């Protein structure tokens, strides 16, 4: 009975095993390796993953995102009161807790964010199962290191909800490092960068790792620059060129700039392993289809700020760590964004042509390294 690790992403997780001597990142149902952390509610079900994810355009009022920045914090939190301002789901004030309000079944419902995130990992659980082909019990679930005891406490109580036993919650930075056997070494100091681009955040963590002990020197980043915000560059880009071609300014029309977006999205991660990727939006707006093309080289031109702002948080991080860029043993790549060849050479080349740690797929890592530690904990 193997134990599973499981990266509960703030916009996308992911479930691995180790099993006869190796790691497998389990894909989903849709071949996916990555699964959305999106629950969405309708009229006659509740969907969670892929299946939210494709019909957000549709039912954006009852389609549950970010629920990860919620967990765990109280209701009147000043990032709650912001971060709530930008959703499309209502958020309301239980004694204090944030719950999501949706319709469900045709009725008001109001969920706290463990339990929308227990869906999440309901999800996981059963890929994991239906690989397996047998129930899991035991987990080991991953966290960021900034997360603080309350947010720890509903995490693992997301995990117990969806019925797992939670063998123990790590850090994510940390879950990256033993994803490269970094723990594995004796007496001597070993300084690792993790360098973690998702979806929605940015973290930067300086690890020092002594005979398998771990102690955090440093920590930097942004909670709200990732992935999503590249895909926002585009849209905008084909927002205007929409309205060169035709004429039309679809920008209101929430359906059509969602849909744009997932196609953004697709276009982008074709650009890291191809240097042109085309879209084509069958009816984007009153029945114009929309052809077109975009090089990698223009997307890094609408990136380019953006790329380059990642580095200031290491060269903070390094500042408070009190180490120099060759000090640094292991750079490791974490996050589905760090597979973007102008990030990953940004990176390199700030530390003066360092190697990165990148044959484990970066949005896998976290999980990976929880897979291995799970089945430690065993
Ligand atoms: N091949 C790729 N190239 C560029 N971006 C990618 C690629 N694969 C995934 N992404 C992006 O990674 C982000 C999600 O990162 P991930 O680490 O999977 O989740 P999270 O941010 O929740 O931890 C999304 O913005 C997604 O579009
Ligand atoms: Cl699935
Ligand atoms: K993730
Ligand atoms: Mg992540």
């Amino acid at each position: 009975a193997a134990a599973i690790g499981i990266d509960l992403g703030t916009t996308y997780s992911c479930v691995g095993v180790f099993q006869h001597g190796k790691v497998e990142i389990i894909a989903n149902d849709q071949g996916n390796r990555t699964t959305p952390s999106y629950v969405a509610f309708t009229d006659t079900e509740r969907l969670i993953g892929d299946a939210a994810k494709n019909q957000v355009a549709l039912n954006p009022q009852n389609t549950v995102f970010d629920a990860k920045r919620l967990i765990g914090r109280k209701f009147g939190d000043p990032v709650v009161q912001s971060d709530m301002k930008h959703w499309p789901f209502q958020v309301i004030n239980d004694g204090d807790k944030p719950k999501v309000q949706v319709s469900y079944k045709g009725e008001t419902k109001a969920f706290y964010p463990e339990e929308i995130s227990s869906m999440v990992l309901t999800k996981m659980k059963e890929i994991a199962e239906a690989y397996l082909g047998y129930p899991v019990t035991n987990a080991v679930i991953t966290v960021p290191a900034a997360f603080n005891d309350s947010q720890r406490q509903a995490t693992k109580d997301a995990g117990v909800i969806a019925g797992l036993n939670v063998l123990r919650i790590i850090n994510e930075p940390t879950a990256a490092a033993i994803a490269y056997g970094l723990d594995r070494t004796g007496k001597g100091e070993r300084n690792v960068l993790i360098f973690d681009l998702g979806g929605g955040t940015f973290d930067v963590s300086i690890l020092t790792i002594d005979d398998g002990i771990f102690e955090v020197k440093a920590t930097a980043g942004d909670t709200h620059l990732g992935g999503e915000d590249f895909d926002n560059r585009l849209v905008n880009h084909f927002v205007e060129e929409f309205k060169r071609k035709h004429k039309k300014d679809i920008s209101q029309n929430k359906r059509a700039v969602r849909r744009l977006r997932t196609a953004c999205e697709r276009a982008k991660r074709t650009l890291s392993s191809s240097t042109q990727a085309s879209l084509e939006i069958d009816s984007l707006f009153e029945g114009i289809d929309f052809y077109t093309s975009i090089t990698r080289a223009r997307f890094e031109e609408l990136c380019s700020d953006l790329f380059r702002s990642t580095l200031e948080p290491v060269e903070k991080a390094l500042r408070d760590a009190k180490l120099d860029k060759a000090q640094i043993h292991d750079l490791v790549l974490v996050g589905g964004s760090t597979r973007i060849p102008k990030v990953q050479k940004l990176l390199q080349d700030f530390f003066n042509g360092r190697d990165l740690n990148k044959s484990i797929n970066p949005d896998e890592a976290v999980a990976y390294g929880a897979a291995v530690q799970a089945a430690i904990l065993l």
